[PDB]
């Protein structure tokens, strides 16, 4: 399969979906009801724009990428659907960009959000200039260059997405496990701890587990985990370990400390433990990536 075909591409989930296969050599196309500057950025970049939903517009494609739900009211997809060409949700082609860089996954109930952000500024600091994905929205600093290109993808991985076990991560953090989704899993918590073990075993051998142990029902699974694995917190039997937390005004100061290394003197613009926590994620990705210790302290402090 080849030419993929968006259906609303000028969406906000959409186009960063489209820019990054393009990146990657595909052939896009994509339909929109109204032109716009974003349609026009893909346009410069390859993609081939129809404006208004005809059937006609699907042909050549091996696959089709729609915003919602398979609406068979649009033709563009009742043509699809007819020629057994696959239609397949927006948040799956975003899950699947992963298998084509090194994939980072930020998966948790709670601060996945801020935890993608320090990753992909720290990243950003050793001079990575990942693509990072937050609220299903593409991104990287960089302006000019196509998304996508850096060899790092940093994703958040929401436990209550149909796409959840079919991400295929290098690297997976685990912050906290809660119960908000528990109907995802037929409101039960124990099918809900499961499924963050079946998510860890995505990894492969070479893979990296990042576990939260203040946490503890990822304390409980830990065990369970038959991939390498490097544990962080608050907690004094934890890997990496934040010690003299302290404040000077709004920023966070402490020291992380890490095996074989030297403590760290590290500081963030954040307060709250929750935001140490976040950090330690992210030390621990940084250190496992081999980004220096400047770039780790300025990718964390200069976080907004
Ligand atoms: C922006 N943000 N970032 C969060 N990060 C993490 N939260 C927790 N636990 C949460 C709840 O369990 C927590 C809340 C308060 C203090 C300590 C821990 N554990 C983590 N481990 N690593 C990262 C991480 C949480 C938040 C909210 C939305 C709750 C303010
Ligand atoms: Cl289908």
């Amino acid at each position: 399969h080849r030419r993929i075909h968006f259906v609303g591409i000028g969406g906000a989930g959409m186009c960063g979906i489209a820019e990054v296969l393009l990146n990657l050599g595909y052939e896009v196309s994509g339909s929109d009801l109204k032109a716009s500057a974003v349609t026009e950025r893909l346009e410069k970049f390859g993609a081939q724009i129809f404006i208004g939903h005809q059937a006609e517009n699907a042909d050549g494609a091996d696959v089709l990428v729609v915003s919602s739900a398979i609406n068979r009211a649009n033709p563009e997809v009742a043509s699809a659907l007819e020629r057994r060409i696959p239609v397949v949700p927006r948040a799956e082609m975003l899950a699947e960009l992963m298998r084509y860089r090194h994939g980072i996954a930020v998966a948790g109930t709670h601060g996945k959000t801020t935890t993608t952000s320090l990753i992909a500024s720290v990243f950003a600091a050793g001079g990575l200039d990942p693509t990072f994905v937050i609220g299903g929205r593409l991104n990287a600093a960089g302006t000019n260059a196509q998304l996508g290109a850096s060899r790092y993808l940093v994703a958040e991985a929401d436990e209550s997405d149909a796409s959840f076990l079919h991400l295929q991560p290098m690297v997976a953090v685990v912050t906290n496990i809660d119960a908000d989704h528990m109907a995802t899993y037929g409101g039960d918590f124990n099918k809900l701890k499961k499924t963050f073990v079946e998510f860890l075993h995505n990894l492969p051998f070479y893979g990296l587990a990042v576990m939260c142990v203040d946490d503890p029902v990822v304390r409980e699974i830990l065990p369970q985990i038959a991939r390498p694995t490097v544990t962080y917190g608050l907690s004094e039997d934890a890997d990496v370990r934040a010690i003299n937390i302290r404040q000077e005004g709004m920023r966070t100061w402490f020291t992380v400390l890490r095996p074989e290394r030297e403590p760290l003197d590290v500081s963030v613009n954040m307060p709250g433990l929750h935001n140490v926590l976040n950090s330690l994620a992210t030390i621990v990705i940084a250190t496992d990536e081999g980004i220096s210790d400047e770039a780790i302290v300025q990718g964390l402090s200069g976080f907004q």
